[PDB]
């Protein structure tokens, strides 16, 4: 199975033990590591961070002792702006310039492929997205025609039904992509005004779901039936949780909230907590297993956070294997306990290793 893991270039700036650099990654942990994110300037793919060239090398160095490890560079990301991506993909000239600039850039920096993270095409860009993927793959095939190891092309896609229906032509793009990472998390925003797990495996209590489509199982099934081959589908599993600030004594699923949770010490983003930060949070907290959804939430004081742990990722892997999917995708390596000192056990990347062991099990 494929174990696609993301590394974010901004995790380096986190205070203390939160700072994560590529060299802190286990070269034998994943089968694919994706660097996030590359920018696009003057219609050319380009670096984002001032020291990306250095970090690129730091990441690719991992391949020296592990020749089977593949690496990809992701372009886009939530903070990229679908608007900019649209202008480039819709304009015939800009699209060509961009596509042509990718192979040289990837070979120059030691990458094995490109990951498209356009979040997200609009109803207006559905076809453009298809064309972009189709032509990019063409260029990759051409660039390797002489006899090179062809560059890989993947895409991180939304797991939301509304976005999927308006942005993607699953059947068409599935043919050109080497693999699709479905982002099966972020299913329950603080805006919804109630507590909810952002990455449940199944819908669960039919009574307590704000919507039947907001769960991992529905997204996987839906995409499969839309025409994405199981052998090309990689299921996303989060190593971070979504938090809320409770508004009353109620602490169950669907309880009243006043907004996102208090920012984590290292990630410093209201509504988000890295797994290592959750392990701290767990001290003195109560953990509940959501029956039906197969995932846990933890609550303490006026805080509540839905996340994934060793037990739940194991179940999710069991699920993807039963569905004969290509494997799992992890977002992100730097949100797992990479130091291995927060969740005790001294084990590094506890959630990602749990996923790896589960994929090899049976
Ligand atoms: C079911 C449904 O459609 N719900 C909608 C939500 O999907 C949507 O929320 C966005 O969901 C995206 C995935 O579909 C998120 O993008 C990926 O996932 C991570 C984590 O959420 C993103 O965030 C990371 O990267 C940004 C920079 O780009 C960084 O600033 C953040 O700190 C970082 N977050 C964490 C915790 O690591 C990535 O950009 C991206 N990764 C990949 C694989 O490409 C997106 O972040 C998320 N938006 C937000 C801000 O929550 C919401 C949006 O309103 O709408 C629902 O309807
Ligand atoms: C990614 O590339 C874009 C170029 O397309 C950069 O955006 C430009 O930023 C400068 C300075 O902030 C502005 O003067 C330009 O108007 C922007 N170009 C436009 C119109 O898109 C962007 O800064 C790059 N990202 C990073 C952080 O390096």
């Amino acid at each position: 199975y494929k174990l696609v893991c993301y590394y974010t270039s901004w995790s380096q700036y986190r205070e203390g033990d939160g700072s994560c650099f590529p060299d802190a990654l286990d070269r034998f942990l994943c089968t694919h590591i994706i660097y996030s994110f590359a920018n696009i300037s003057n219609d050319h793919i380009d670096t984002w961070e001032w020291n990306d060239v250095t970090l690129y090398g730091m990441l690719n160095t991992l391949k020296n002792r592990n020749p089977n490890l593949k690496t990809l560079l992701s372009v886009g990301g939530w903070n990229f702006g679908s608007q900019r991506f649209s202008k480039i993909a819709s304009n015939t000239q800009s699209r060509r310039t961009f596509i042509k600039s990718v192979p040289p850039f990837l070979r120059t920096h030691g990458f094995d492929g490109l990951d498209l993270a356009w979040l997200y095409p609009g109803r207006r860009d559905k076809q453009h997205f298809t064309t972009l993927i189709k032509e990019m793959k063409a260029e990759f095939i051409k660039e390797a025609q002489p006899g090179k190891k062809q560059l890989l092309l993947s895409a991180a896609l939304s797991a939301g039904k509304v976005t999927i229906d308006s942005s993607y032509d699953i059947a068409k793009i599935s043919q050109h992509l080497d693999f699709i990472s479905i982002m099966t998390y972020d299913f329950h925003g603080a805006w919804r005004g109630t507590t909810g797990h952002h990455s449940p495996l199944f819908r669960g209590q039919e009574d307590a779901s704000p919507d039947r489509f907001s769960n991992t199982d529905y997204a996987v099934g839906y995409m499969l039936r839309l025409g994405a081959p199981a052998s090309k589908l990689v299921m996303g599993i989060p190593t971070f949780g979504r938090s809320f600030t409770l508004a009353s004594s109620e602490t169950g699923v669907g309880a009243p909230i006043s907004g996102p949770g208090i920012p984590g010490r290292f990630t410093k983003e209201a509504g988000t907590l890295a797994y290592y930060e959750i392990c701290d949070f767990l001290r003195g907290a109560t953990v509940h297993r959501i029956l039906g959804q197969q995932v846990p939430y933890a609550t303490k004081g006026n805080q509540w956070v839905g996340y994934d742990d060793q037990e739940s990722v194991k179940s999710k892997v069991q699920y993807l294997k039963d569905r004969q999917l290509a494997g799992a995708m992890v977002w992100a390596l730097d949100l797992d306990d990479f130091q291995g000192s927060f969740c005790g056990q001294d084990l590094r990347f506890p959630l990602t290793n749990a996923i790896k062991d589960a994929l090899a099990a049976t």
